[PDB]
């Protein structure tokens, strides 16, 4: 599978890229979607608003985006890094190992869902005025019967 960086209809496909020295850029439109798969050591930079972004089967890749109407998906991706310049409702991480998100004042409320993932860190610019503050995401759950009800809870 040789490099791919083509727009098919309203879907950007960026696949099969190895150790990329220079930043891979895409000038999208709000009606387009971005799919990134089978890549390693790559930094896709999505300029302009988009409808969606999906990072699939990647190793040490980083996505720099402005905003996304429906959010972003990350699946089977290790060593990933996401940086949000503006906003997006949610970022979903599944079966991924080691990831680092960087939200923005705008994107400070971005919901985050994780499933079967590890070493995920979310940094909000809430410190000394727009100064990142890491938040290691818990990967453990406790389940038990207590006080007449069998409740669940994240491990702290």
């Amino acid at each position: 599978m040789p490099p791919r960086k083509e727009l098919v209809g309203n879907k950007w496909f960026i696949e099969n890229y190895e150790n990329e020295t220079e930043s891979l850029v895409i000038d999208a439109n709000k009606d387009e979607s971005i799919f990134i798969g089978k890549c390693s050591q790559v930094l896709v930079q999505i300029k302009g608003k988009v409808n969606a972004i999906s990072l699939s089967e990647t190793e040490s890749c980083s996505v720099v985006l402005d905003s996304s109407i429906s959010g972003m998906d990350v699946i089977k991706s290790n060593k990933f890094g996401i940086q949000v310049n503006h906003s997006l409702p949610q970022i979903s991480i599944d079966k991924s190992d080691g990831g680092n998100i960087y939200l923005s004042k705008e994107s400070l409320n971005t919901e985050i869902y994780t499933s079967c993932s590890t070493a995920i860190n979310v940094n909000l610019p809430i410190g000394e005025d727009d100064d990142y503050v890491e938040f290691p995401i818990s990967e453990q759950m406790k389940h038990s019967f207590a006080d007449g009800k069998f409740k669940s809870a994240v491990f702290e």
